[PDB]
Order: structure tokens, then sequence, then C-alpha cells
């Protein structure tokens, strides 16, 4: 559980917002990219592996699951690639509702920001920070507990 | 102190790596930029205060520590901006080693990737992974102490 991650892919202004979210804390990380091809995919997981780490990705859709770029930086970086169907059927919610927040955030911040990219990480900032115990909080003390 | 980064930038193939290092555990995040704008520092350090909890940043040099867009980035995020003199003069040899270190890492992985951005954010993986305990479990060890 400590290292499980889902990859989530939402749209603004005619851009794509790739997001992995630590499922068992709700802590995420997040970027903007032109379209989400295998090879943007593919650095974000090298990204994120190289700064928390991740055991499984339940990848997003079946493009992301059988691209060859993306299971070679899979296996790159010990990442095992799995589906995300939502097995639990609160699974499409839950990141629907993330995906809706986000955007609300997004929106609070937008005009502080003339890049959407800097807005984008105001809101994971807001995001992660926010106390709910904070999502930040909450991943730190999971795989801390996890270590010893 | 759980809460204390260093900014060191250093260069490669014509271009720029910026690097945060947590002080307590040897921990980094690093990205590749044109050039070290204010801009480009203040961007970085959004990020790197919405993944992890930055409360004091010992900036690189001047120029960041001056910079009115780094400013008002360490304003928006609740950091503290200090300046980056090795008061204590073994500090100079310790992020001069790192930066050596981290170019040999890339050197080891640059024929992999086909952009240096790539072999950076695997020099990041593998340095935080690095057994001597590693970095990454030394960050997550050092934040969940404190937060308990
Ligand atoms: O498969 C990739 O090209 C790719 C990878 C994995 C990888 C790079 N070199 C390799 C050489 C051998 C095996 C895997 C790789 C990681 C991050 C990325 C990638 O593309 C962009 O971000
Ligand atoms: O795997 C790591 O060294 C690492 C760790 C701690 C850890 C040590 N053993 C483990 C075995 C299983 C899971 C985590 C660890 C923490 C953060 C990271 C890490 O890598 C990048 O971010
Ligand atoms: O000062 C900036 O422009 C900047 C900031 C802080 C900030 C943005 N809007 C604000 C509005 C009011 C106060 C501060 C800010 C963060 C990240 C960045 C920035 O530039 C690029 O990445
Ligand atoms: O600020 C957070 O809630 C947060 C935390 C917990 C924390 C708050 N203050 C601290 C002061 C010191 C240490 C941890 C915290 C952890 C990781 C994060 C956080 O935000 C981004 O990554």
């Amino acid at each position: 559980s400590p290292g499980i991650w889902q990859l989530d892919c939402t749209h603004l202004e005619g851009k794509v917002i790739l997001v992995a979210v630590h499922v068992a804390s709700g802590y995420i990380e997040a970027e903007v990219i032109p379209a989400e091809t295998g090879q943007e995919t593919a650095y974000f997981l090298l990204k994120l592996a190289g700064r928390w780490p991740v055991k499984t990705v339940h990848t997003d859709n079946g493009s992301n699951f059988t691209s060859t770029t993306v299971k070679a930086a899979c296996w790159w970086a010990g990442i095992k690639q799995e589906d995300g169907i939502p097995y639990n059927p609160q699974s499409q919610g839950v990141i629907e509702s993330m995906n809706k927040e986000l955007k609300k955030i997004i929106g609070q911040v937008r005009d502080q920001a003339e890049h959407l990219k800097t807005a984008v990480q105001m809101a994971v900032f807001i995001h992660n920070h926010k106390r709910k115990y904070s999502a930040g909080e909450r991943i730190v003390d999971i795989i801390a507990t996890d270590i010893q």
C-alpha cells in the first residue's frame, strides 16, 4: 500500500494536466504537458520514482498501459505497471472529484499566474498542504511507518 | 533541521542544472533549465515547496537572493529566503563534491538517454536510492520524526 500510485489525466485550456496520486494519502504531483504521449508519461514517472518510493503504478488508460516507452521507463525505475480499472467502483468518482477539486483550486489562483503551469503548481501546493492531517503529513507518516 | 534546503546551480552541455538539496539527508530534486533566471528559480521553488515541507532555503547566489520574482515565490510558498554563504567552510566542498558526483552519474547514464533532462532525472533517481540508509529513507525519517 505505501508504494501504490494512480495516474490521472485531465484537460484545461486546451492543455493536458498529468497527475500522480499516492492512493493511501491523497498526496499528488502534477505537470502540464502539450499532450499525453508515451514519452511525456515515461518522463513524468521517472521523475516521480526518483522522488518517492514508487512500487506500483495504476495507469490511467490503455494507451499508456500498452506504450513501449512507458514500459521501458517502468522497467528502468523498478515500477510495476498495472491497469487502473476501478474494481472498486468508488474509484471512478474519487478521481473525478479530485479533478473537479483541482480545477476549482486552479480557478482560485488562475489570475495570480500568467502561465497555467504556475497555477497548476500552486494547486499542487494548496492540495498537499490542506488540512482535512494534510496529504503531505499522511504520505510521510505512511512511508516512515513502512520503513521502520 | 527538517525544513532546510540549499539551492545549487551547476553547468553541463551548455545548459544549467538547478538542484535543491535537503541538507540533513542529502536528498535532492533537480531540473535542467536554459539559464538561471529569477523566473526559473521561482518556479522550481514553488514546485519543491508543494512537494516537501520547505521552511528555509539557502539561496545559491546573490542574484537569486535579490530577485524580486524569487522573493515573491518564497512569500507565496511560505519559504524563508536566506543567503547560502558557507559559514562552515566545509559547506563549499560538500556542494562541489555533490556536483562532481552528479556529473559522474550523468556520465554513466548519458548514452541511455537522448536528452540531457532524462539523464539528469536518472541521476536524481540513482542518487536518492543509493545506499551509503538511502537519502530517500533519511528525508522521510527526519520529517516523520519532526511531525511526531
Ligand atoms: O524509454 C524511454 O525513452 C524513457 C525512459 C526509459 C529509458 C531511457 N533510456 C533507456 C535505455 C534502456 C532502457 C530504458 C530506457 C525513461 C524516461 C523517459 C523515457 O523517455 C522519456 O522519459
Ligand atoms: O527506495 C528508497 O531508497 C527510497 C525511500 C526509502 C526506502 C528504503 N527502502 C525502502 C523499501 C521500500 C520502500 C521504501 C524504501 C524513500 C523515498 C525514496 C526512496 O527512493 C526515492 O524516494
Ligand atoms: O513571482 C512570480 O511570478 C512567481 C511566483 C510567485 C507569484 C506568482 N503570482 C503571484 C501573485 C502574487 C504574489 C506572488 C506571486 C511563483 C512561482 C513562479 C513565479 O514566476 C514563475 O514561477
Ligand atoms: O506542510 C505540510 O502539510 C506538509 C507536511 C507536513 C508538515 C507541515 N509542516 C511541517 C513542518 C515540518 C515537517 C513536516 C511538516 C509534509 C510534507 C509536505 C507538506 O506539504 C508539502 O509536502
